[PDB]
């Protein structure tokens, strides 16, 4: 895979058609569980382990889908949405990496929600900080994550855990 | 409240509107984020920590939204959202108990996805194990969680934590 440092919105569309990394890597969801609008950074070393990192953004307007039913007279993004983005992310590296397979989100250590996002913010900010990698034949991520809300850390995630599956028929 | 057993859809529609606890309660979140049909059992006692249960389940169909954007080609029902429906079950009991204030999911300790949801599936059970309330002037719900397709158990969340703010302003 012929990697860059960052991807488009156009970019994330042809992920999910699995246009990007080819008909063997791994696919984003496609709206509407699609939770970022851009990639804006991507390394193979930096982040808290210096072993890998990617900050990617939501751009929060009050027409987004999650904010007209959850809840009714009392709009806030779903934390597990958030969540979800991060899962998102691991496994869009791990195939950025040319890791072969389908991705599935395998668990997560300690999940905090200390914060909220509102209608009235305006960006949301993603940032995943790899631990571990395995790219042999069993292609795993596990890394940190963050939520920022307009600069204001409001989701911490320990142990985000995704694995890629050549065949999905054995999970 | 009028605390019954089991409830309806047509009651989890009512409470996405705060029509079936009243104004002052807690709301689940209505189409397309509620994620369970009915509640079939809600006990006081009874589940594995004597403090509290809660049986609800999905009907499955090839059909539902998250199977077309997740992944195209590769339908599977997110982890991210059984795991939230056990956020909402752990809210509903909170409110169903007379808890006064909108909920939000404060987070969960360890998180297991050892299986999938596919489209061919039929039923997806949620089975909620309470372990400690607070109903003061503070009101936090801990609980286990378990998910079941068609009977077989693919997810595990430990320590779901949810609590009621009054003023979400606190957030």
């Amino acid at each position: 895979v012929d990697k860059r440092e960052s991807y488009t919105k156009e970019d994330l569309l042809a992920s999910g058609r699995g246009e990007l990394f080819g008909a063997k890597g791994p696919q984003l969801p496609a709206p509407n569980m699609l939770m970022m609008d851009r990639v804006v950074k991507m390394t193979e070393t930096g982040g808290n382990f210096d072993k890998g990192y990617v900050e990617a953004e939501l751009d929060i307007n009050p027409d987004l889908w999650f904010f007209g039913c959850h809840f009714i007279g009392d709009p806030v993004m779903p934390g597990c949405l958030g969540l979800d983005a991060m899962w998102q992310l691991v496994g869009f590296y791990l195939g950025w990496l040319g890791g072969e397979g389908k991705g599935r989100a395998l668990g997560v250590g300690e999940v905090k929600f200390t914060g909220q996002v509102l209608p009235t913010a305006k960006k949301v900010t993603y940032r995943i900080h790899f631990k571990r990698i395995v790219n042999r034949r069993l292609i795993m991520g596990l890394a940190d994550g963050e939520v920022l809300v307009d600069g204001r850390l409001i989701y911490t995630a320990s142990d985000l855990k995704v694995g890629l599956f050549q065949d999905t028929s054995a999970f």
